[PDB]
């Protein structure tokens, strides 16, 4: 029987809470459409019962997987401080790292880990938000509307088609918006109803009018869609190709807001240097949590800005078969080291690993049988290859190192 050449030392997932009920339905949404918005199971801002046993899934899977590779054994709990579980302190978060415990090990005790103090926001996962440090106003300005093209306006132009398939699922134009509209010389459209604005400010990013409101639409009826409900969009949402155009409204604002490197690394450095430390050799040192660190595996729940936030900055690009949205539910950006036993040196590789959008709606049971989407990432800065197309972990470090903004360190 022929060996692998290298042995999986070291995982890293950086994970996407799981489904979690849209909030209230603001005044807006419910202007942009006569319908009204259906009701979900839980609290709404809460990781649903569907959304827990979906990641449970994942976590079912991973133990089957790193047991196949030699990191996890099969039976029993993991030995004491070989996984470990960080969450950001949202009750979305927090329970998925409970339901990828759950299925990565049931029945066994694996704690949850977060921030001490709940009531205030984690750092980790947002150095702006707690003035870690600051955006420079006038570059981030300057990147965002570069990578539009110039403006909001041929961004939004140029993406039309998608914006009048929203309004179309919508019914936008029997909607109170539209019909009471002070300006019935011109037709309706969402992009000229509500112009699109870029807000810059130190500590925080955003689009006004039709973009922001797109984007976060589009992501409900995905959430629906993945929920199991009935219809989502109203029955109005039909083929593989809609979800696709309604989506990439989606996916457009995080572009923007959360890839644009002026953004994406200030935002991104305090996971980059957890990733880091937790990738590299050395023995169970510290970062915080009250875990230690390096490991076997170490499970982070945080939320699509986190991985988009990462992509922009370590240069993953990505497109998921099956999943219209980049940032999904779940989804995982999977980092492992490998040390290659001919020569003992050691790689690093990236993954997105997900559940297509089906196996969401059915709610599909995984496995190595029946396995969730999978795309091998490739770190566009590295040039420090071997064979299987991984980054050396001198190459990664480098990469991290350099786009890393010191001053959002924690
Ligand atoms: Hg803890």
């Amino acid at each position: 029987q022929s060996e692998p050449e290298l042995k999986l030392e070291s995982v890293v997932i950086v994970s996407r809470h799981g489904v979690r009920a849209p909030t209230k339905a603001t005044q807006l949404m419910q202007d942009v459409t006569p319908d009204a918005w259906p009701t979900w199971p839980v609290k709404l801002g809460w990781l649903t019962p569907r959304g827990g046993e979906l990641i449970a899934y994942l976590g079912h899977y991973q133990r089957q997987r790193l047991v196949a590779d030699g990191l996890l054994a099969k039976k029993g709990c993991p030995q004491s401080g070989q996984v470990a579980i960080i969450a950001d302190v949202d009750e979305r978060t927090r329970k998925t790292g409970e339901a990828f415990a759950a299925g990565l090990a049931p029945d066994c005790a694996i704690t949850v880990h977060t921030q001490t103090d709940t009531s205030s926001p984690d750092p980790l996962f947002n150095p702006l938000k707690t003035g870690v440090c600051q955006l420079d106003n006038a570059n981030v300005t300057d990147a965002i509307l570069s990578r539009a093209g110039g403006s909001i306006a041929d961004f939004t132009g140029h993406r039309q088609t998608a914006f009048r398939e929203l309004e179309r699922v919508l019914n936008f134009p029997q909607s109170n918006l539209c019909l009471k509209r002070e300006k019935q010389d011109e037709s309706c459209s969402l992009t000229q109803a509500l112009p699109s604005e870029l807000k810059v400010s130190a500590d925080n990013v955003s689009l006004t009018g039709a973009v922001s409101l797109a984007s976060m639409l589009t992501e409900i009826f995905l959430l629906q869609q993945a929920q199991g409900m009935p219809e989502p969009g109203w029955g109005r949402i039909t083929d593989s190709h809609q979800w696709n155009t309604l989506l990439s409204l989606h996916n457009a604002q995080f572009y923007l807001l959360q890839r644009t490197p002026e953004v994406a690394r200030s935002r991104a450095t305090p996971l980059l240097d957890l990733i880091k430390t937790a990738l590299t050799p050395h023995p169970p040192q510290k970062q915080a949590y009250g875990v230690t660190l390096p490991t076997s595996v170490l499970f982070i729940a945080g939320h699509d800005t986190n991985l988009a936030n990462l992509g922009g900055a370590l240069e993953l690009n990505w497109t998921l078969p099956g999943q219209p949205d980049n940032t999904p539910p779940g989804g995982e950006l999977v980092f492992e080291r490998w040390r290659r036993l001919s020569d003992n040196s050691q790689w690093i590789q990236v993954s997105l690993v997900f559940q297509t959008l089906q196996q969401m709606r059915d709610k599909t049971p995984l496995s190595l049988n029946t396995p969730p989407g999978e795309v091998k990432l490739t770190l566009a800065g590295c040039e420090e290859r071997n064979a299987q197309g991984m980054c050396s972990l001198a190459g990664f470090t480098q990469i991290v190192n350099e786009a890393r903004i010191p001053a959002c360190s924690l």
